[PDB]
């Protein structure tokens, strides 16, 4: 009765939940890209693995259509979480604060058809709210496109734990 | 207890992990500086801190400099403008002074003469922290005549010292 | 008591072992990559830090041979960690799993002697077996050319504990 998860009964003593460790997951879910008037979505089949006080969000490569100079990409986790997963288990430990988290370069190949040109993009992960993961995703200049191919992106951030 | 310790802590009566190492939020508001190849500025920055576990995350906002080298050292001076009750010993990393190669990653970075960025591929990493400052090296893809510098975000994460 | 790595006996109380929250080390060894019929290797020196259920493995820059539209890089861990480091000590908690974990941008200089023009790939961790860890390299496209440019580049996952 003495031991708080993380610590837990270890074959018989005082160790460190393997769950805690790790812990992995699947989320077949929405990701909605909206800027500047443009809006799609388009479904990913993504793994989730869970480590100490991380969630790390694996997003395979996928196309979508125009995007803005700036905008948002929009992780729908509402629905989609591989049980025993819920809602709430990708909530950051920073809650719905507003941040600039994680903040990476992301190459997105825009094309209207024809050969890509890839621009050098800047995503981060922005705010967490009811469920739905926010990724601002910015810079590196545009060109006229409809065709948007998106390289494959890992999310992470630090969960909440209360 | 007096039998514990950090970060095994008591958590509600039983013996469990301290929250305050699991997560905590700081803030600086400080002094971003650039050198290379006889090039220097500076600019202040408003920055969120994440200590999570046995890291740190600084997370850089986006901002904008002056001429920039082929190869240059960007330095974060945690000397002042960190949010009390964190001490500019609490960003030395568990490597403590060595120069190292650690987090490389990619940055896209806008470089123009008032006009249009043309963008370049830059790999930067933290190589030091000496005496309260971080130092990042900025170098490679190569370079264009300019006098304006447009950063983006960047998330700067390293194992912190306990 | 009877405590169960990572929790350990510190300074007579119940705490979590130094040797889990931070451990630097080495690999002098061999990156291999292959792809639509190119194979090269080169020899690097990369520092190795584990971090609570991390490893990183800091991989410096390097010069290479053609590369692919798509191919693979490989690190063969079988040989060159420091001592009392093992080959098991860099299987993934994911295990020999195919997946696509840590996926990033990296940018790559192409060219035949000359200037280098700069790709943007994506690149993840895909299968670590029998102590070869495959990372996959794609994306971008490409350019004819004889050699290739390599950035340092940090590649990251959870580690097995089992
Ligand atoms: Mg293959």
């Amino acid at each position: 009765p003495n031991l708080r998860y993380p610590i837990a009964d270890v074959s018989g003593g005082i160790g460190m939940s393997p769950n805690y460790r790790f812990r992995q997951s699947m989320w077949i879910g929405i990701v909605s890209y909206s800027g500047s008037g443009l809006n799609w979505r388009v479904q990913v089949n993504s793994d989730i693995f869970i480590v100490n006080d991380y969630i790390h969000i694996c997003l395979p490569a996928f196309d979508g259509f125009s995007i803005a100079d700036g905008g948002d990409l929009s992780l729908n986790f509402v629905t989609g979480l591989l049980p025993p997963l819920l809602t709430g288990d990708t909530e950051p430990a920073f809650h719905n604060d507003v941040v600039t988290y994680g903040a990476q370069t992301v190459a997105i190949g825009l094309s209207s058809g024809g050969t890509p040109q890839y621009m050098s993009k800047n995503l981060w992960v922005e705010q967490w709210q009811d469920g739905v993961l926010r990724l601002r995703v910015e810079g590196g200049g545009s060109i006229t496109h409809s065709n948007s191919k998106w390289p494959a992106m890992t999310v992470s951030y630090p969960r909440s734990f209360t």
